[PDB]
């Protein structure tokens, strides 16, 4: 629901730096090549997730983070995790699939999604994402990245993929 303006223009607000590169999707590792050498630090996937409880989550991992996730629900105190309905994507996060972000937290104004972050991607620097749509990668600090979660109100459960503990 918010757009690319509305996103930035929070950013802005909230003291969250962002520089974006604007590039065809990226599908095959010969053109991530290039995206990778123009945009330093932590490169990301993004999950969208319904737990069997009927919880939703959202996991924020570097893209070489491999997530176990038909053994994460015992690290993370869910119930069995699938991948969550297109439909509740939209709703809950305003992006289609292809297009999963981070920055689709702005559009969950009743918190329906929880948010589990690779403690190797909070330990990056700077870290990027799409800024709502995958024909573009925004970069933000990891401070920014601190600043937009505080600012919506989310505490990130901060997961080790490796050791599958919370850390």
């Amino acid at each position: 629901m918010k757009t690319r303006a509305d996103l930035f223009a929070f950013f802005d607000a909230h003291g969250v730096d962002h520089k974006t590169l604007d590039h065809p999707p990226v599908f095959r590792v010969e053109e991530g090549l290039e995206i990778k050498a123009a945009m330093p630090g932590g490169h990301t996937k993004n999950l969208f997730l319904k737990d069997a409880k009927g919880q939703l989550w959202l996991i924020s991992a570097l893209g070489e983070t491999t997530i176990d996730l038909k053994k994460l629900h015992h690290v993370i105190g869910s119930g069995r995790l699938s991948f969550g309905p297109q439909e509740m994507m939209l709703e809950t996060l305003g992006v289609t699939p292809g297009s999963v972000t981070a920055f689709g937290l702005i559009n969950d104004t009743e918190k329906r999604v929880r948010f589990v972050l690779d403690k190797a991607l909070a330990d990056s620097d700077p870290v990027n994402f799409h800024p709502l749509k995958n024909d573009a990668t925004t970069a933000v600090s990891q401070a920014g990245l601190r600043r937009f979660l505080a600012a919506l109100g989310v505490e990130p459960m901060i997961v080790d993929f490796a050791a599958m503990e919370v850390v």
